């Protein structure tokens, strides 16, 4: 039988091209999602199309919340629901947005959405993956390569990211023993917000040393695919940077 | 006139060594506190004995909520009420135990809790000291050992982690300000009452300098340096404390 | 026509590993050694045996001294001479043993050799390689553990922090003629010969993925991923190929 | 009876402060130099001032050869015949000048005095500071904040900066049964050469979260101070960035 995958937030963009990847690697796949149904969906007929019942939605706020941890119980069930299995989860969904420390949504919604969605839901979603287990196992995370060169007012989505890096680590130390293996694949830039001016975009653009662009979403999903391989076997704990240099330039 | 300093935790072991520290520099105090008010107050006791009015207690659970932002505002408010200023915040108070990913409290409660106090404390409460206003500064008590993390951890560990970003991304934006965030990490220092002689011991073994842990003077004698005119320059930085401990390998 | 990689230190173990696949993949290889040069002609004979004009030998010392620009320009001179163009650049031979701080060769000698083969000529492979230029990229054999040195072994870490260096340093220069440049850092993977069957155990029993040391197969796994095209945007990442290992505290 | 210290390439800047404040602190010193002669005798002279008999000068080039090793070994010694002791080992001497990969130094003269400078005689000076122990005695690395964040074109540099890292570990590991404790200070920008024009000089100031300039020497001068002193005594493999934030700067 063929392995599955959960991919969260796979409507469009990264999580998107990871799940056709996965697909068109030969996983059968979950595609998460919260607001954008239709995508979903859409997505999932162009997958079904190409073959036969190998892709799911699941619909699920990913917010903290005193749901959350059923919510993601939920997540991991459609899976095992679906396709009898589940042997790969994308952590890939991910609220954005400034958190300026000195002066809309209150202080502590944006507490619970930024952190829920970069940190708590991948922790919960973790522990109901190894809860429910030739096999080949894997998580891996969508980190952030210029993490440790965060953001301006970007706070508590840079404390997600970096809270994600330790579950990345700390997952894989204390899964090893159950043969799963946990990585990051941490972009730079890749495809820039839509709603982001366009010279806004150029300025990042132009700062890259690896031909001043971003990352496609497919070059990002490369290293996923990677990463789940066979070829990836004895690797876990470990975070690469897909960012064409970028993280290394200076201020 | 004194400056101001809100030591959270400060009731006993580390937290109450900084804040020590902090007063014999001149220091007026404010000893945050959660469940040990007896110590608290003892503490505030002994420091009022040395200069009067130079130390309050204030209560506050720092496990996160709806209401930890306005909690954390009335810590600060409690340093400006007492003493007309709050130029330093040391964030040390801490929740940890284990929360295996493979299986007391429901789940939601230990994020509340660790990510709370480890975390979302601390950003509140940075917050917080920002928009009241020398040299004003923060330190964080982060954790040494962060990217070699304790088995069924993860947790406690993701605080800590989210704890390096607060202090990375803090650093840049209140630099504007003059405000400077540093951390503190130490390896192991006073290792926990529950934790009986033989594995107190087990980990002794493993410092490289000495063979013991730090003192609670050893990790407050770094918050001081970092607080003081002698740390200028200095933010984002994260001084490990540990001996040697995060050096050694399995 | 058929890409051409250099791969350093390539007659056994790790490097023959990553010859072996590079060749596998469609790729001609220049196949350095030092001594082993019996291994050498060994490698070169299969391989040309499975697809004729694809491997030639090079024999190089690597220590460190003033012919060693000119050794370097010559591996690379040689992989034009043997195949018209190098794709391909991966620093793999390294010397190591013990160089305690306290008390038969010379410390002179173990400079030039561990800092030598771990890093300089690393970069002067490297200057080399740029200086003669389609996907192009240079991978080094770095360190999961390099954070976490092994007791007395100064000079070896010291070299491959100094890749490190090299690694993000040439990434950054190189960038703007398209030529990658990447680390694949092992934890434990083959173990010495000459290492004793109860140290080697004793390094097995401490990676959490499989209690076993990585098959060289593996490591040239992550060197076949950074030079392939699913990789054409990674340039100055270092990816742990260690089981864990280097998560693991003391 | 006064403790004793050794600083590299102490005749100006950085260096020449740290050991101006290692003597205000009550140290006798080594003030080693290579080609200021004139600055490093004018200093002492200065410290002499002060206090008599507390001040030496010590030449020696730190490029790598055959003969490393006794120069640092004669460095060390020195001390000794100046003052019975040596408790502190401050390695700040370094070369700095760009090594470009793609085009009247040679390449081999470049890596010796890059290298050299910046890593191999700091090992030197170590393994001879220890041989001779064998009281706070400690080794402060003047380390480089940007590490990984490298100017273009200075790959040799930044190689012997990575392996002071490296250095600075290492030691603090395998000395730490001695009580030697081993550190490094990690400046952004400091002192900036004087002949540097203003408007590139503010090109870097402007940069700096803190203040929006760069580092004093004193100002690095504090943290080598914290480091040797008493209230740093648990305190080893630490490097302290002194850099106001310029290393958490993205492009
Ligand atoms: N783009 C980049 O350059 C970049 C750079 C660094 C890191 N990354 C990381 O790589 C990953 C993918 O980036 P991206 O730009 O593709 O992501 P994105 O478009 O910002 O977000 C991807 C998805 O996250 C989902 N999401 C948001 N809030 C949610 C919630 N409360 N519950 C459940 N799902 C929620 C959304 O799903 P719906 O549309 O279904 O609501 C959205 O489509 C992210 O983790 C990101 O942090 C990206
Ligand atoms: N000790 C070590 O070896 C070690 C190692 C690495 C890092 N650190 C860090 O250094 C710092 C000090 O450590 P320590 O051993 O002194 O800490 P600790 O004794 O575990 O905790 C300090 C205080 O945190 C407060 N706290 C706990 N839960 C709370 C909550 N929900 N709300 C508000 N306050 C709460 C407690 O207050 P009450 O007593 O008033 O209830 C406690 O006294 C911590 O941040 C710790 O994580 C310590
Ligand atoms: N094995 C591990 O567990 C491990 C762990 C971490 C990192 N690594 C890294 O992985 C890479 C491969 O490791 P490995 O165990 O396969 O290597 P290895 O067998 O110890 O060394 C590889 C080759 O380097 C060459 N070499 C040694 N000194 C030299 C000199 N002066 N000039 C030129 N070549 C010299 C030798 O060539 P001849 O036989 O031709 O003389 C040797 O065969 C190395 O960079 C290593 O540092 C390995
Ligand atoms: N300045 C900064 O912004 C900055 C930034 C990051 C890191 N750092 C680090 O901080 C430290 C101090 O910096 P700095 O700007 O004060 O250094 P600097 O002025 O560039 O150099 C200090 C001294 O190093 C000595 N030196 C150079 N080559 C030598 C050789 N071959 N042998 C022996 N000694 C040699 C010189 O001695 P003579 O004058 O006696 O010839 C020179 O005065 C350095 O280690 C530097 O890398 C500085
Ligand atoms: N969920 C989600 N996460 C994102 N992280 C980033 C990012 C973060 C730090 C530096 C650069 C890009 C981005 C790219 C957009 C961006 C650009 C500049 C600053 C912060 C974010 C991104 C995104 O679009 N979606
Ligand atoms: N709030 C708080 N935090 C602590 N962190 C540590 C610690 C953590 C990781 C490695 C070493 C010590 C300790 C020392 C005890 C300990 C040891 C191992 C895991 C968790 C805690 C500690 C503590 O006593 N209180
Ligand atoms: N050229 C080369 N480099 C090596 N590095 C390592 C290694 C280094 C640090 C930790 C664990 C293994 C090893 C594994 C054996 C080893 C173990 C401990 C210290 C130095 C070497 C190794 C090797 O066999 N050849
Ligand atoms: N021996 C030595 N080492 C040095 N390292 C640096 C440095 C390196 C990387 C980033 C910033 C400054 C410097 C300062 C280089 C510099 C000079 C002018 C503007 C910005 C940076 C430096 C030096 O002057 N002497």
């Amino acid at each position: 039988e063929a392995p599955a995958a959960v991919v969260t937030g796979a409507a469009k963009r990264i999580g998107r091209a990871i799940a056709v990847k996965l697909h068109q690697t030969g996983y059968r796949v979950v595609i998460h999602y919260h607001n954008s149904a239709e995508a979903a969906v859409s997505l999932a007929d162009e997958l079904n199309k190409e073959r036969s019942n190998t892709a799911v939605v699941c619909q699920a706020d990913l917010t903290n919340s005193n749901v959350l941890p059923a919510s993601c119980e939920e997540i991991i069930n459609s899976c095992f629901r679906a396709f009898g299995r589940c042997d790969v989860l994308v952590n890939n969904a991910s609220a954005f947005y400034p958190t300026p420390l000195v002066q809309g949504k209150t202080v502590e919604t944006q507490v619970a959405e930024l952190i829920g969605t970069n940190a708590i839901a991948p922790f919960l979603l973790t522990m109901s993956f190894a809860q429910r287990q030739s096999s080949n196992l894997s998580i891996v995370n969508l980190c952030d390569a210029m993490v440790d060169q965060p953001c301006m007012a970007f706070s508590l989505y840079n404390m997600g990211k970096h809270a994600l890096v330790g579950l990345t680590q700390s997952a894989a130390l204390e899964l090893a023993p159950y043969g799963i293996r946990v990585n990051g694949v941490a972009p730079g830039v890749s495809l820039l917000p839509v709603a982001m001016g366009e010279e806004e975009k150029d300025k990042w653009r132009r700062k890259v040393p690896l031909g001043r662009r971003e990352a496609s979403a497919e070059q990002i999903a490369d290293a996923v695919i990677f990463l789940v391989s066979g070829s990836a076997q004895y690797i876990t704990g470990s975070i690469i940077k897909v960012d064409g240099g970028l993280s290394l330039v200076h201020a």
